[PDB]
């Protein structure tokens, strides 16, 4: 197990190889990244929500969650939207990235994006893309804007009722 932003993550199947990899943000910002290739499933565990995530190379497969509030599920999406490296993440960064930690140290580059869109999270959901959903009993769709609906949700992400 380890901890990304605020949530313990497990890993519960699957594996992946590495490969470092420089993107390039919209402000022409080079970020150096550890792209991790191959399906992987995990649970997150947070304080106020639960989720779990299939991801693959570069790519958000499936995502559940589970949350006390709507604040709380919107955490839990953004730090998997982060976590799986997509490319609309990547592009949904605004502006220069220069976080830095409790010691005042050059946050890596997973962290600069998951502070940056923890600060503000329209553009990342905006860009990431909607989908039509089937009617699932216990599961329900959410939008960018955090409205819940029946029909349609953010591409791979599901709210449990559960
Ligand atoms: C995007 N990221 C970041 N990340 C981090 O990289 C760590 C795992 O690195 P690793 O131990 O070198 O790879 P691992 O798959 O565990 O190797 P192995 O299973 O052979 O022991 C995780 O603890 C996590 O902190 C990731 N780890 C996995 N498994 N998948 C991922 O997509 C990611």
């Amino acid at each position: 197990s380890f901890s990304f932003g605020g949530f313990t993550f497990k890993r519960t199947s699957g594996s992946s190889v590495k490969r470092e990899e420089e993107v390039l943000t919209g402000n022409l910002q080079t970020l150096k990244i550890r792209v991790h290739e191959g399906y992987e499933e995990f649970t997150m565990v947070g304080r106020r929500a639960t989720a779990i995530l299939r991801k693959a190379t570069r790519r958000l497969i499936q995502l559940i969650v589970s949350g006390r509030d709507e604040q709380s599920i919107a955490e839990a999406i953004i730090v998997a939207m982060v976590f799986s490296q997509e490319d609309c993440m990547i592009k949904a960064v605004r502006g220069d990235l220069n976080f830095v930690n409790r010691a005042n140290q050059r946050l890596n580059p997973m962290h600069q994006l998951l502070r940056h869109f923890q600060k503000d999270a329209k553009v990342l959901f905006q860009n990431w893309g909607v989908e039509h959903i089937d009617n699932v009993m216990g599961m329900i769709g959410i939008l960018p804007d955090m409205t819940p609906s029946t029909e349609m949700s953010m591409r791979g992400v599901r709210i449990s009722k559960m």
